[PDB]
Formats: C-alpha cells, structure tokens, sequence
C-alpha cells in the first residue's frame, strides 16, 4: 500500500502464507473451519517470530566472537506494548504481512487489535526504557534488557459511575509467543538469614532461597537484522520449599509472589517489604548472569567489558550486590572492589519529587538483606571520611550527604548510594540536570562535579512515528525519503517546505485522516459521538496533582461558563480529552477522575453547547491507546509546574506526530520551545524563578480567588454542588487543597493559561497558519530522537561507538 | 533395529530429520552448538506432536460427522506417566526416529529419560484410567478422558536415612509439549452462595467463581489414526476477583489452589474441602461440556448420546450436578431429569476397605455446595420410598441404606449416591463383585440385582509390553505375527510353543538381558551392586498395612536368619526389590518402609551372606520405574490378605512380562490362577472363607508367636534392636501392631509364605522348568488385556460397538 512499509514481493508473500497455514494446522492444533479471531492473531504471531529466529541466533553468537562491551539496563519496568507491528515494521515485513494476510481473507488490523500490551510499567519511566531498548538494538549496541515478568502488569481501569475501578491485567492468559524461558539458567537469589564472620571474611547463611527463571524476548533493530534480548525473571520455589504435605505445596505461592505484579505508583514510593523482595530479585539474579557471562570471555577488566545502568533508584542494590560478590565471594580487596563498582555503575535520575525518593527503613533492610546493610554501612563511612577531607569542619554537609537519614526510624536514601557507588549521574532535561546540580544534590555536585550529567529523554521515531503514523510518515518520505526514520535530525528538511501549498495540504490531510479513525474508533469501542471537525485538545498522562489534570478543569470549566453567558456567540469547537490512571491509593488522584467525569456529565449534555465543547476522560491510557490518539491530536497539553516534571516524553510524541504544545518551561517542553522557536509554542506561566519567588513570600490562593471573578465563579460552582447536584460536597477536597494545601499553584497560573488558550483557539481559525506552525514543530523534532539520546549514553558514559551498519541477514 | 518397531524408510528419516532440526531452531532457538540433550529432546518431541496433530484434528471431525454416542471418563487421577515412546509405538515412528536421531549422533533412548512422568495418580486407580484410555482411541471409541490439570502430582520420593522425604513434583517446570491449551472453551464453577426458592423453582445465587480453563493431550489408539482427547481443568480466578490492591492481586492464589496439588492418598478418605472443591471443580467444568457439545448434535436422547463413567465416587457429585442443570437451568421435572441422570451414569467401585469410602460431613456440603445438598436430600428421601415400598416394615434396612447417615456428625456415603444415581455398578475382579454383592451392597443389590455386574481390570499391551519390554515383544512376533499386540487372546498360540528348545532359549535369554540392563540401571542411577544371576523378587506398589510388605520384610528376615544358622549350605540367591510411596501422613506406612531399609542396612553388609541375599529399597516408584523392573523380574509378589485387594494391576504386568506369581487367591489373582491353571501359580494362604472363620472365632496373633519358633526369632530381633542397634525401640509401634491390632492377619499366613517361597526357590533350580512355566503365564495372560475389558464396558454398560477398523491417515 504505503511505501515506509516495505515491499510485498510474489515470493515473500507465498512464503508467509505457507507458514501461516502451517502454524494455523501444527502450532495452534486448528483448521480454518473452527479458528477464531485470536488463532489468526497467534498464527501470524508465530510466523513473524520464524523471521526473528535467525538473527537473534546470529546477533548473539557475533556478540560471543567480538565480545564489545556490554551494556545492562536494570529496570524494574518495561513498558512495551504490542510487539507485532513493531517486528513486523522493523524487519520491513508489514506490506508483505498485510498482502499475505489479505489474501487469506484477513485483515491485519483486526488481528494486531487482538494482542495485549505488555504493560510492565506505570508510565515515563518505564517506556523510556523501551524506546531505549528499541534504540539500543538499532544502534548496534551490545546491550541487554534485565527485569521483572511480572505476572500482572499495570492494572486495567474502568470507570464505574465516573469512578476508576481497578483490574488483573492479565495479559499472560492466552499465553505470551514471543518470550522464551530458560529454564537452564535458573539462578538461586538469597533473602533473609544473618552474618557470621570467620578467618577468611563475612559469610551470609541460613538464607531463604527463591529461584529466578529468565524469559527471553527479542529487540529487533531497525532493518539492521541486529536482534537484542531482553531477559525477564519469574520466581519460582525450590522443590525441597517447605519439604504437613498439601500446605506445604501450597505455600510455594508465597516465594512466587515476588514476582507477581507490577507495583501500581508513578512518582510514588511505598516503602513495603514485597518491593524490596523484586528490587533485590532483580539485581542479584542479573548481577549473577552478568558475571558467568563476563568470566566466559582480572576483575580489572570488568568495567572495560561491563556497563550497568540503574534505571532510577529502584535497582541500587546493584552497588551494594556487586560489593558482596567482589569481596565476600571473589575476595577482592574492598578498594579494588569499590574502584570496579564505580567505573561500571551509572544512575540515571527521574525525578525531584521528594515523595518519589526511596528512603529505606533500615530495619526492613535489616531482616531482609543483613550483609548488604553492614556493606551500605562501610560505604556510608567511607564516604563520609572523603567528604570531611574536603569540607573540613562542615558536620552540616556530613548530615545531608549521609546515605543513612537519622530520625523516628533510620533510613537509608537510595539516591545517596547511587550518586557515591556510580561514575555518572544524569538527569533526563536539561533544566532537571540543573535542578540537581542546584538544589537536592548541591551537595554531592560540590563533591565530584565530574559525576554530574544531562541526557535529555527521547522516544523511538519507530514505534512514535512509522508504527502509529504510517500516513505522516508516508508524505514525509515523500518529499525527503526514508533515511530520517533512523537518523531523526533530517526532518530539518522539512523546514524548506513549509511554504508548500501540496505539503501543507498534505500534513492537514494525514490529520484530518487520523482524527477520523480515532472519533470512530471512540464510536465503536466505547459508544460516544464526537465533532471530527473541532480542535482535538488532549493531556493524557498519569493522573498527579504535579502534573495539573486540575488546571485543564479549570479551563474547560470557564469555556463552558463563557458559552453559558453568551450562548450565540462563535467559538472554535473543542473536544477536550483527558485520560490517564491514577495509583490506587492516590484519593486526590481517584477525586480529579471523578471531577472530569463530573464536567462531561454536564457539560455533554447541555443543549446551549451543542457540539461546541466536549470533555471526554480516555479510559485504560495505556502504550496501544497513545499510537491511536497521538496522531490524533491538534493541541499537547504539558502544564506540569515548573520545576516538576523532569522531562516528560508524551510532549515529544505529539510534537512528531503534528500537534501543537501548550506547556509551561518545565523539562524537555524547554528544550523542544528552543528547537522550534518560542514563537511557535504556545508558552505560559511561572518560570522556575517565578515559583521560588512565590514560595519565598508564600503562596496564598485565596489572593487569586479574591481577583479574578471567572476563578471565584469556578470554586464555588465545584463548592454549590452544580457537577454533583446528588452529593453536594462530593469535591470538598478538591476546592480544599486548591485553596489551602496546593502544592503545585494551579491558580498561579490560571489567568496566563487561559489567555495563552485564547491564542490557541485564534491561531486555529487560520488552518494554513496553524499547519505552517505544525510543520516548523515536527520539522524541529529530531533532536527528541532515543537514538540521540542513546548515541549520547554509548559516548559519553558507557564508552562504546554506535554503529548503524547491518548484520548480515 | 527390531520389527515391531516399524519400518524406518528413507523418506521418513530424512524427513524427521529436517523437521527436528527445524524445532531446535524455530521452536527452541538453538543452535547445535549450544543444545543440550533436554533441548533435544524437546526437539525429537515437537517432531513426533507434528505426526499426531492432522489425526487429532480428523478424528475430533469426524466424531463431529457421524455423531456417535460419546463416552467420558470422569477421573480425579490420570497416571499417563511419559508420553514420547508411547506415541512413537502407536504411530509406528520408534524405528524412523531411532535412525533419525542415530543419524544426528543421538541416542533416543538418552532423549527418552529426559521427559518427566506425568504422575497424576496415586497407584492402581490412577493407571487404569491411562490403560483405558489406550484402550479407547484403540478401539475407535468417541471417548473423553476429563480430569484436573495438578501443577503437582505425585511426590518424588527421596530416602533419607532410610526414611521417605517428599519432595514436590514439578513436572511441568520445563514445560509440557503435549498439551494444548484451550483458553476460550473457559467455563465458570461457582462455589458457597445459597439457594433461594422463586415463583419458577430454586435459584443459586451470591456465588464465588472460578474459572476452569481446559488442556487438551491427544491419546493416539495403536495404528489405528485414532486420537482421542484427554482434557484437564486448570483453575484461574476471574479478573474482578477481589476487584487494598496488591494484596487483591496475590489473592488470586486462593482461587488457583484448587488445581494445585494431587492429593498423595491411595485408598485413603481425607475430608478436607480443598478435596471436595476438586471434586466438584471437574465435575461442573465436564457437565457443562458435555452438554455443550450435545446441544451441538429433546434431552429425553441425551443418555443416548451420553455415557458418563465414574472412576471411583471422587467425581459422585455429577450426579446431584446433572440433576441441578436439568431441573434448575433446564426446567426438566424432577422425574424425567432423574431418569436421565441414571441411564448416563454408571459407577466403577475400587476397594471395600472402610477408611476410603467418601462419607462427606453435611457441614461442608452445607457452606460449599447449599443446592447440591438440598437435591441429594430429595434423592435420599425418594430412594428411601422406593425402599420402604418393596421391603415393608424393614425399618434398619431404610438406616443402612440411607444416602445420609446418622451420628456425630452427619454425612454424606457418596457410594450409596452413586449405586442409587447410576444404571450401572461394576467391581473389578469377579471375587470383588461377588463380595460387593455378599457383604457392603447386599442391600442395593436385593433392590436392584440388575445394576450390578464386573469388569475385571487390564493393562495395556502397547505401554506394558511392546514398549516396555521390545525384546519379548518380538520373540512373540517371531513364531505368532504382531496382531496380538491389538488382541491379545492370540497369546494362547505360545501354548504349541512349551516344548521348543529355541523359545525356551529365547524365552530366557530376554529375561536374562532385561536384567542385565535394570541391575546396570542399579548402578548408574543409585550407586548399588546387584548379582544378576539371582532370582529377582520383587513388591512394587503403594504401601500398605493390606498389601502386607510386612510379610515380605518377615520372609527375608527369616532367610538371613537360615543363612545364619547354616551359613556353609546352598540357597537359591536372591535380590528382593520393595518399591512404593507411603501417603505423607501414614505414620505406619513410612514405618515399614524405615523397616525395608533397616533389614537392608543388616543383610547387604553381613559377610557371611555374601551375594546370596540382597534387600533393595527401589526408591520413587513411578509408571517409569515400573517399566524398567516389571521386565526384570521373575517372581511377583501379590501377597495382599483375601479380600482386602479389589483387583490389582501390577499383578497383570508382571504375568505379561513373564515373572512367576506368589500370591494369596485376592482380586484378580484368583483369575489369573484360573486362566494359567493353578500348577503355574504359587498360590498360599488363607481365602476369603479362612478370613472370615478366623473372624468369627477372634484373631490372637499370639498363638502363632507361641507356635512358630522361627516367627518368635523375628519379633524378638525387632523388638531387641537387632535391626536398629541406636535406637533399640525404633520398631515398637510394628511389633504391637503385629502382635495386637493387625487387621491383616501377616502371622496367619506366615507359615504358608515360607513353606510355598521355599518351593519357587526349588523351581528356580531348575531353569527349564522355570521358563516352561513362565511360557504357560505369558500364553494366558491374554484376558488381562485393557482392550478386553473396554469392549465390555462398552457392550455391556455403554452401549457401544468397539471397532479397530482404521480411521484414513
Ligand atoms: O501514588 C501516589 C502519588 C502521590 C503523590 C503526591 C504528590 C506528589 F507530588 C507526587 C506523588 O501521593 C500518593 C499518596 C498516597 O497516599 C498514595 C499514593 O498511592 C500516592
Ligand atoms: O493414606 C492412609 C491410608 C491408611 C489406611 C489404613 C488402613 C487401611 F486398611 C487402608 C488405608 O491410613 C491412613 C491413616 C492416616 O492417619 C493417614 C493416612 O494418610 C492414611
């Protein structure tokens, strides 16, 4: 059909319909008299796994040969998605697939509906690790994906009533055909038991074993036919656990549950002891593996042939583990051991929240992991002498730089480990970078400001661009070819045509198109009618109070009201999307899904609007609901406060897929305002400065209440009772906060929100203009590449030269 | 190699070999360079699984066709034990693979033992299910083997100074490449709840759900193109299942315990509920199948179109459940829903013993099954009726016969449930049928003389010879041609062969080899040095206080006290093998099994013994281990005390397999005797009658002690610590149970086991005669055939006509 998806030669096609058939028959046990939906789906699942096979063979066995350095990204999350179309679009096997399909009577669109993603990650964080996978593959790194199979993923939400309900995602159900177990290289981990210290150095006994399964599942590159791995660990008992009889058996559940389910909290940490069990799980079965592979190539050389990225603190107890090894098992001085564990160990920080930072009880670490603690301990001390040689005098600093927190109970800040045991700490924008050099890790900075980094977050333009936008990707290619799809920055070219009355066309054509398929797409799944015609006005995202879900209320709420007082009067038609999950324990986050559900209940339902204004909550936001909606969005909304939102990378995802912006200077939207020119970004609100000015003095609500009538209006429309006339104090807590506890100043920056809305609605009543500003945006976004940010990693802290050249097929 | 093996054709290999070398690529992603022999054998497994699946697909097509009536096998056990040989036998593919693998520089039969034993059962009820199921796709029946899918079976057991350790059986770890999962035939059970009465009948509502998700295994019949399915229930909870959160997740355990674990008891009644929900679990998945697939052929035809056959009264609960889907869901009237019920169900009893017949407290079937028990009290009163009507004024009759007794606590005799419920009621050797006529039944069987007939057990000939033992198949094959395997009556033409020199040599020389190969296996495996010149005796069963390894432990004490007394005069050597699982709680049980190791401890280490006496504890007796020992050995022991043993089926094995018996005229022994003729059996002890009179009169296990010198000598040893010299009182529970609480009477037979173990030893002497009359067994042992005894469960209960006429392939 479209030219970025490859050839469908005679040949190719004959092939992959004989191999279909054969699955169809051999695999799935079925003829086509009896087959469903699924047994379709899973027959060409298992036909475009055959195409992996060879090259997963061959990459590996050519990383054996050469044995490069290798890089390891310790994540607790990966979130993946569907892996279909992504193989099928990185080995250049998507026409081929839709022809072969086709001609079996099968449309591929179905079947690719019918796979469930691999939700193995609670939002940014964990998708950043699977852009960096897909990255990592197509820039020839020899690089590995180490995590959790957890059993259960990010859990599925409906709304019940307007209200979040929680479910299993139980996406193993059916079964997962493109992981393989491997059995054979069942690890033993270690929990609980205690230290004896003998002649020869400490020994950890009387432990608990639980045993780690690896899964493998294949990253393909882009049309490299480099296929990585990513090596996923399922807990299992020991047959001799607990071995009256049947509860014995029974009670093998309890070692399993390690790693069972996802832990639900974006930005949150809960300090239970199960999280600890998965975050140890994790780094001691993969530290293991590392080193088998390592001694299959003294200890000198590790770091020339092994990097370890922490994704986050949620894996630190990798420089601790590596300690242990080093010294208790290998018997390695602690300098020596130290000096290795530094040069391989890397951290990359996500946030400054100070509700997201782990902070370990030391009794939880304690019981759990004893000889990792007296480990932390030496660290601390060791630390803690370097620091009173260069501050001499200073006890203040020796406090705040402690990996050990003083107080109710003793913690450990897992932020501290990882700064002092890692030879690189980055954050993820250039402005969070800052605001760690500045503010929370002043301190350490002040130390080794060699440490210190800025790696911008990206995301893959395969999966963000080619895979959810084949149409954008097409008339790109049109004009400039398809060289951009692996080296982003090209899309510059497209600067020359923004005078193009065919491309202009073209770019409003392809959104129209996809706005299109998604108002049907709401249609047929989930029974709403949309205006294809109104400007498509999206934040989707986790649910958080940083992340201002409230302020975008606020605005709908104020049209709906400016519509009320003056119903005959035009103005530019929206429909307003919203859509995230809140954690499960989260209230305020659980109360502002009601809230928007509470505005569409009114404000879908009033006459006088008709289809000027609609407000939809996008239920179970998850990896295969952003390719649909992205590309059909017109307007981003990244109003996160400033100083809050680290990066983000849903903003970089709509700026490639022909959105518009409106943000706050937070994360990368500063960076993304630099590369497109402010002029076209739509750019309000507090600045950093302005935020820390208002905290100096206090930030006092009730002044913006007292000032602006719209704003008075609003709180005592949400007060009255006029969105929930049944429970008049339903969103007591919300007006509460907004006036008394709100941390994040969503009234701050209403009044400059809603005039910089004003210019977004005045801008759309220009289509040429609004899709020549389109154009200067994804012409711009090149530099929101993972392969940029990758090829950044490779040099400037891992030590290892990206390659773009194939394999062999 | 050998002809009844197949042909092994150009073609075939080749073509065997490109498919194995396509699996360990495609299906395993393996190179040969990384492979090991599990891989290959997951390789060679896929490539036979290819050859099932067009017959698989063709037989379920063509039941779907012709619609005949369907038979299903309703079984909490199914004892398959290793299914990779078994398919090659019954395909005709051992020979082809052997070459194929050969030609790969593999051994299969290395690849062989990789595989794990299915060990779904506990012993001989267990097994028969697998024998009959052979039997069925063997004689073109439309026949469904339903049961659970354990994620455990049967311990492995270990011994560990002398003593049984369990070990849990985690058979599927590496995965099961038999099986098919069928997750969209998933169907609910609902569990607690209550019963509310409406305007149209009782409804069963406030249930808990769980979900039964069926595993298809294919049961190919012998070279007929007939597979057959067994299906297996896995339990899953729903995904709203408890839908704080985590905790909601890890929940989900509950729900899945129910698939969990086999119960470990051999004719053993535990009253737990975890057991009753297993019942009820297969029974409701199965029901709603079966009628599921009749509605896809008004249920006045459905026992026309419907056999179900009960294994035991594990799965009783069928009958209340069809009465509840037909009166409850199907408006049926009480009545003609009973009718039904009973021309479907037919009912197999398996032991008279006391302690395993199910008697449900009411309690539990109150809180777990509220409507099942409400209809089997309306089934009690209307049975009691029909009682009162034909016995008048007979009033302990209506007690004894009740389906619900009186006491303590009141329970449910499933036995009773089933006799009244089913059409049909077998025993399983004459001798059992006749005492469930004379003594525990004689009640029903006054009322209902027609219900109750026999169907003595058989085995197999494909597993229990042909793959077992390929050497004496072939010497049969020799003289007599390969139709026997499929009709085993043709036995009978050995008889013309008693007197040629060349079979008896024959005859002798496969014996020879066989134990050759097992005492090798001895070696190898568990470190132990075996003569195999001596006379193998072996026990291999459940442990049992009525199977009597007492007696045995008694008869090899007594030859090492001989030895003793006398060292310097000839005896006949011997290596007595015992082999079995004790059930975890069956105190008595891992007693004996402790005494088997003890006496081993004293006689393999005594000098003066020499290779003369040799006392082995063949540890982890499974169906794989069955078929390594039954082959080698010469002398049976079926020693059971009369009446106690129903059937049996080990007994059958080793006639197969050319042993001579020594046993007591119980269960199927006394048919056996008949169809050798009892010159050929070494038949001792009391009969039932004996048993009887000894009751009547009191059994003092004193008068034999005060009699018998010799048997004095044993206890004394025993209770003086001559077999336990640390713990001198080890023994003290078996000596008092012996002397005064034995139910099975090992001093009343004793003096008849010594004296009738004394002429197998003459016997062995003389070779010759030894094997004329091992020639006589195996030429008579065609009755014992599985197949025999399927037509007539199918002729005579059923309603069916077997077939062997060839399905196209
Ligand atoms: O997931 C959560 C995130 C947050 C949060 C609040 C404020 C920030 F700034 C960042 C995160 O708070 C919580 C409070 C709870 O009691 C339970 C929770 O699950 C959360
Ligand atoms: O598995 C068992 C079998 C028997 C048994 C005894 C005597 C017979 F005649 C038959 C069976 O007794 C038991 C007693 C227990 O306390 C626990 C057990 O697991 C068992």
């Amino acid at each position: 059909q479209i030219s970025v998806r490859g050839l469908a030669g005679v040949e190719n096609v004959t092939e992959l319909k004989k191999n279909f058939n054969r699955h169809l028959h051999f695999t799935l046990v079925k003829d086509r008299n009896v087959a469903t939906p699924r047994d379709y789906y899973f027959a060409l699942a298992h036909t475009v796994r055959d195409h992996l096979v060879g090259r997963w063979i061959r990459t590996q066995q050519h990383y054996y040969e050469k044995d490069p350095k290798r890089i390891y990204y310790l994540s607790l999350e990966f979130y993946m998605g569907r892996t279909l179309q992504n193989t099928m679009v990185n080995l250049a096997l998507e026409n081929a697939c839709d022809e072969a399909t086709y001609q079996l009577g099968l449309d591929m669109e179905e079947l690719e509906e019918i796979e469930e993603d691999a939700g193995l990650g609670n939002g940014g964080l964990g998708r950043l690790a699977a852009c960096f996978l897909d990255s990592m593959a197509t820039l020839g790194l020899a690089a590995y994906g180490y995590g959790i199979r957890y059993e259960f993923g990010i859990f599925n939400q409906k709304i019940c009533g307007g209200w979040q309900m929680e479910e299993a995602d139980d996406w193993l159900r059916y079964g997962n055909p493109w992981e393989k177990a491997r059995p054979e290289f069942t690890l033993p981990v270690h929990f609980y038991g205690r230290v004896e210290h003998t002649s020869q150095g400490a020994k950890w006994v009387d432990t608990q074993v639980v045993l780690a399964m690896p899964y493998d599942t294949p990253v393909p590159g882009y049309r490299n036919n480099v296929v990585n791995t990513m090596r996923l660990w399922s807990a299992k008992a020991p047959n001799d656990f607990n071995l009256g009889y049947i509860q014995a058996v029974l009670d093998r559940n309890l070692a399993e549950n390690i790693s069972r389910v996802l832990y639900p909290n974006d930005n949150f940490f809960e300090g239970k002891e199960l999280r600890l069990k998965q975050e140890y799980f994790v780094v001691a079965a993969t530290l293991q593996d590392i080193i088998r592979r390592f001694k299959s190539s003294n200890f000198d050389a590790f770091p020339d042939k092994v990097a370890i990225q922490l994704n986050d603190t949620h894996p630190s107890l990798a420089i601790p583990e590596l300690m242990r090894v080093l010294v208790d098992l290998e018997r390695l001085d602690w300098d020596k051991a130290w000096e290795v564990t530094v040069k391989t160990c890397a951290y990359t920080n996500h946030t400054v929240l100070p509700e997201a930072l782990e902070r370990w009880p030391v009794h939880l670490l304690e019981t759990l992991l004893p000889r990792h603690l007296q480990i932390i301990y030496e660290i601390n001390q060791r630390f803690l002498n370097r620091v009173a040689a260069a501050f001499p005098g200073d006890v203040d600093r020796l406090r705040r730089m402690s990996l050990v927190e003083e107080g109710a109970v003793k913690r450990i800040n897992m932020a501290h480990l990882c700064i002092a045991g890692s030879h690189a700490v980055n954050g993820v924008a250039r402005i969070h970078s800052e605001i760690l050099k500045k503010t929370i890790f002043k301190d350490f900075y002040e130390l080794e400001p060699h440490k210190f980094q800025n790696k911008t977050n990206g995301i893959t333009p395969r999966r963000w661009l080619v895979l959810c936008n084949p149409g954008l990707a097409e008339i790109i290619a049109e004009r400039i070819g398809e060289e951009y799809i692996s080296d982003l920055d090209q899309l510059r070219k497209l600067l020359s045509y923004v005078d193009d009355e065919a491309f202009i066309r073209d770019v409003a054509k392809v959104k129209q198109e996809n706005k299109l398929k998604f108002a049907a797409y709401l249609e047929r799944e989930y029974k709403v009618h949309i205006n294809p015609n109104s400007l498509f006005d999206v934040q989707v995202k986790r649910i958080h109070e940083y992340k201002r879900q409230l302020l975008n209320c606020l605005h709908v709420i104020t049209l709906y009201n400016r519509i009320k007082k003056e119903p005959n009067k035009f103005v530019v038609p929206r429909t307003v999307m919203i859509g995230g999950k809140a954690a499960p324990g989260y209230h305020m986050a659980k109360m502002i899904i009601k809230l928007i559900t509470a505005i569409g209940d009114v404000v879908n339902h009033d006459p006088v609007v008709g289809d000027r204004l609609r407000v939809i909550f996008l239920e179970n936001y998850r990896v295969s609901l952003a390719e649909k909606v992205i590309p059909a969005a017109d307007l981003s909304e990244q109003i996160s406060t400033a100083g809050t939102e680290a990066s983000g990378t849903g903003n970089m995802k709509f700026m490639l897929n022909g959105a518009l912006t409106i943000g706050t200077m937070d994360g990368a939207n500063v960076e993304m305002a630099e590369e497109a020119g402010e002029e076209n970004f739509f750019i309000f609100g507090m600045r950093v400065e302005d935020v820390d000015r208002l905290d100096q003095r206090g930030y006092n609500a009730q002044e913006y209440y007292d000032r602006i009538p719209e704003l008075r209006q609003i709180i005592e429309q949400l007060s009255s009772g006029f969105f929930s006339p049944k429970q008049p104090d339903l969103f007591k807590d919300i007006v509460n906060m907004l006036m008394h506890h709100d941390r994040f100043k969503v009234f701050a920056d209403y009044e400059e929100y809603v005039k910089c809305q004003e210019r977004v609605s005045a801008l759309y009543k220009n289509p040429r203009e609004w899709t020549r500003m389109v154009i200067r945006n994804i012409a711009t976004s090149g530099k929101f590449s993972s392969d940029r940010t990758i090829a950044q990693y490779a040099r400037e802290i891992w030590g290892v030269e990206p390659s773009r050249q194939r394999l062999p097929a």
